């Protein structure tokens, strides 16, 4: 069975570039007793994908998850036609012997996209859900600050915040994407890009400053909403995708005196320190949730294996409306 | 009654330097009734006077606690001889309504300096009580690194992790201080100045990293440190006294890939969040530990009011062994 596989080039040199990565086609062996073949249906590109290349070397497969297919089995607990997630890395075809891979919900309804197990029913959805309600752990009644929030991330996190009574701020990337979290039912959503100050409007959406942050961006941004931080204020930190592609040194950190005197609790997470039964229980919520119409989603699906790093390239600068998600 | 005062002549610029500082001779006001006349017996100076002094307007007193004596009364509840913790500055005698001053524990002997009350027995001690006990939330059998390890917070530090089983890792800047922490028990003491390399010196002394850090330097030796925390790991910020004086840019924050990657929990905190109860019953284990010989320390005591400022610059920049305190 041919396979086609994206492998990192050379080691990103700030944002990646086409001729960081190479596309190299090679035959997988037949199956062993116990083993499947896995054919790509959904292929996911995301922003830590930035930092794990790192560790990477050159002539890897870059790491990913896919939503996949068995096309051929040995394994008696996996025929063929199991739809599975799984993690083979940036590859049209992988061989497994099950023991990684994770089974769709039975819940999971023909109504909705596959696609949709890779985002807002998936990591990035789960990853909303832990950071806001475990580590910002809001009650309800508190003004949350989300950045990159019409990403698959933020809007969930906005969302789930509103279902549970509280004030959402969301900042964005374009004016489409405003729209969009009007709709989604966030209280102030703004472009970042074009306010005069970032100061003044998130001043001006919370006047009494910000319970919990969300914070997906880091740098610069998180500098100015830590200074809008309430006294005993809760930051999650999901991610610090406006560092990831730096090239110099990072820009100072918040005043010291700011963080101390305000007593702040910031706690890093990340989606895997909630274990299966923790993570299925949440899946199945979030799922709900999509069915009833109390979460609302974006897709930006992209046609062909082949434009996988463009994919990739175009999440990393906020190009895109919605999840990006390669269709193969 | 006359007194003399320490006034902010001019901003500091970098560390203070003497020409910063104006002494003052004024009368004080007569005793009204409820009122109480306070000598001072002994004044403290610690590092977030450098901070809060960015604060005052030239001309106002500078900022602290001190030991006093009430030798004139119009109190019944604070007669005179009453040694009393009050805050008036820098300021050999003051006036006080009474109503925020404290008296010492009614158990406190007289084998013990009153100038205690100012350092281990007092609020640095209870700022390395409540930051490793309840910030860090340590349990036993953990490894600690803290900084600025030889003041009063950080002796603390060291010596309650030690009585609840923990490894503890201190770093100093002169090899005095060095051999002060390790005859109170430290399991690794280094002199950060004269290290070839602070993160390998961080590496031998810790091999397999970090649970909490009692962080009261920040800047990038912090960031240094975050990248030996072991995952989960907690942060107690307390202070940052290497951006206090610090000229020019101010230091980049923590790789954000670490702190996400780790999971890491930072927090900080001011001993204030306590209220008087608990403060109260944090003091007693202070003393009772001091008393049994769990808890022992050492004092840089500097005669003469007229030394203050001098007390302040020597302490700020690490140059005095033991806590600094001024004599009345
Ligand atoms: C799979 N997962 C959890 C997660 C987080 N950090 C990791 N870090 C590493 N090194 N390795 C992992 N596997 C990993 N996984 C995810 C996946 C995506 C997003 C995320 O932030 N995605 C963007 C995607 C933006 C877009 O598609 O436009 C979003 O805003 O939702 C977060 C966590
Ligand atoms: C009173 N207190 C709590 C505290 C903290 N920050 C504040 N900040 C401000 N602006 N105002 C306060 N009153 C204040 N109080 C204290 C007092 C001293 C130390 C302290 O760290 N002292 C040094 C003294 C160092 C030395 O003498 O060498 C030490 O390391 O023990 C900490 C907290
Ligand atoms: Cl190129
Ligand atoms: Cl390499
Ligand atoms: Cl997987
Ligand atoms: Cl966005
Ligand atoms: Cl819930
Ligand atoms: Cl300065
Ligand atoms: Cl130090
Ligand atoms: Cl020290
Ligand atoms: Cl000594
Ligand atoms: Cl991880
Ligand atoms: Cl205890």
């Amino acid at each position: 069975s041919m396979t086609k596989t994206w492998t990192l080039k050379k080691h990103f040199v700030g944002y990646p570039t086409n001729s960081d990565f190479e596309l190299k086609t090679s035959e997988l062996p037949p199956l062993k007793n116990g083993e499947v073949l896995l054919e790509a249906l959904f292929l996911t590109v995301d922003p830590y994908m930035r930092v794990a290349a790192k560790r990477l070397k050159e002539g890897d497969t870059m790491m990913g998850q896919q939503v996949a297919k068995v096309v051929e089995s040995k394994n008696v607990a996996l025929p063929k036609g199991t739809i599975v997630l799984a993690s083979p890395g940036w590859t049209t075809h992988s061989i497994s012997d099950g023991k990684d891979l994770e089974k769709l919900l039975t819940e999971w309804p023909d109504t909705i996209p596959l696609s949709l197990a890779l985002g807002t029913v998936g990591m990035p959805g789960l990853t909303a859900y832990f950071g806001l309600l475990e580590i910002c752990g809001v009650k309800g009644g508190e003004t949350v600050m989300v950045n990159a929030a019409a990403g698959a991330v933020g809007s969930v996190v906005g969302q789930i915040a509103k279902l549970k009574g509280c004030k959402v701020v969301g900042a964005v990337g374009s004016d489409e994407k405003v729209a969009y979290l009007q709709k989604l039912g966030f209280d102030v959503v703004f472009n970042y890009k074009t306010v005069e100050s970032l100061e003044e409007t998130l001043k001006k959406a919370s006047p009494d400053g910000y319970d919990c942050y969300f914070d997906n961006v880091g740098g610069e941004f998180s500098n100015t909403v830590i200074g809008q931080m309430k006294k005993f204020g809760r930051i999650a930190i999901c991610g610090a995708i406006s560092t990831y592609n730096r090239t110099g040194p990072l820009p100072p950190g918040p005043p010291p005196e700011i963080v101390i005197y305000q007593e702040l609790r910031m706690e890093a997470f990340v989606v895997y320190r909630w274990q299966g039964d923790a993570r299925q229980k949440a899946l199945k919520d979030l799922l709900k949730w999509v069915l009833e119409g109390k979460i609302q989603y974006k897709e930006y699906i992209i046609e062909g294996f082949e434009n996988m790093p463009a994919a990739f390239m175009g999440m990393l600068k906020g190009d895109n409306l919605g999840k990006t998600i390669v269709k193969a």
